[PDB]
C-alpha cells in the first residue's frame, strides 16, 4: 500500500558517446528485479537532458526494496547504449518526505563519464497526494 513517487527531473555532465553528436539520453527505472520497469522519453542531442517525468511505482517492502536507475543513449543501430547506473535503497527516504537530490551515476565499462541525475522521491500511502509531505 506504499507507493514510490519518483520524478526523474534532469541529468548533467553526460558523456559524448559518439563523434557525430551529443547524447540522446533516457533513463530506465526498475524496482528490484521485477517487471516494474519504466522508461523516460529520449531528449535528443544534449548533455543536460531535462525529462521532468513522474512515475508511480507500487512498493513491496519499504525496508529492503531497491530502485535501479540506468541512463542509456537511444538505439542508433547497436541497441540502447548503456551510459551509467545507480542502485538506490528505498529505505533511505523517510516515509512521507519529499526528497529532491542529485545522484552520481557509475559509468559502465568503456564510458568516459557517468553523469549526475536529479530525482525527487516521495514514498507515501497510495491515497496521499504525490510529491507533498505526508504529515
Ligand atoms: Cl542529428
Ligand atoms: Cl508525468
Amino acid at each position: 500500500m506504499y507507493q514510490l513517487h519518483v520524478r526523474v527531473v534532469e541529468a548533467k555532465e553526460l558523456p559524448k558517446m559518439d563523434t557525430f553528436g551529443k547524447c540522446d539520453a533516457f533513463a530506465i527505472l526498475q524496482l528490484n528485479s521485477s517487471r516494474n520497469i519504466h522508461r523516460t522519453k529520449v531528449i535528443e542531442k544534449t548533455y543536460t537532458p531535462v525529462w521532468n517525468e513522474e512515475f508511480h511505482i507500487p512498493l513491496e517492502d519499504v525496508t529492503i526494496d531497491t530502485l535501479t536507475v540506468f541512463l542509456k543513449d537511444e538505439d542508433k543501430g547497436s541497441s540502447d547504449d548503456p551510459i551509467s547506473l545507480i542502485k538506490i535503497p528505498i529505505n533511505q527516504f523517510p516515509l512521507g518526505e519529499v526528497v529532491d537530490k542529485w545522484y552520481s551515476l557509475i559509468p559502465v565499462k568503456g564510458v568516459k563519464k557517468g553523469g549526475q541525475i536529479r530525482l525527487t522521491i516521495h514514498i507515501a500511502p497510495l491515497g496521499a497526494t504525490p510529491f507533498q509531505k505526508t504529515d
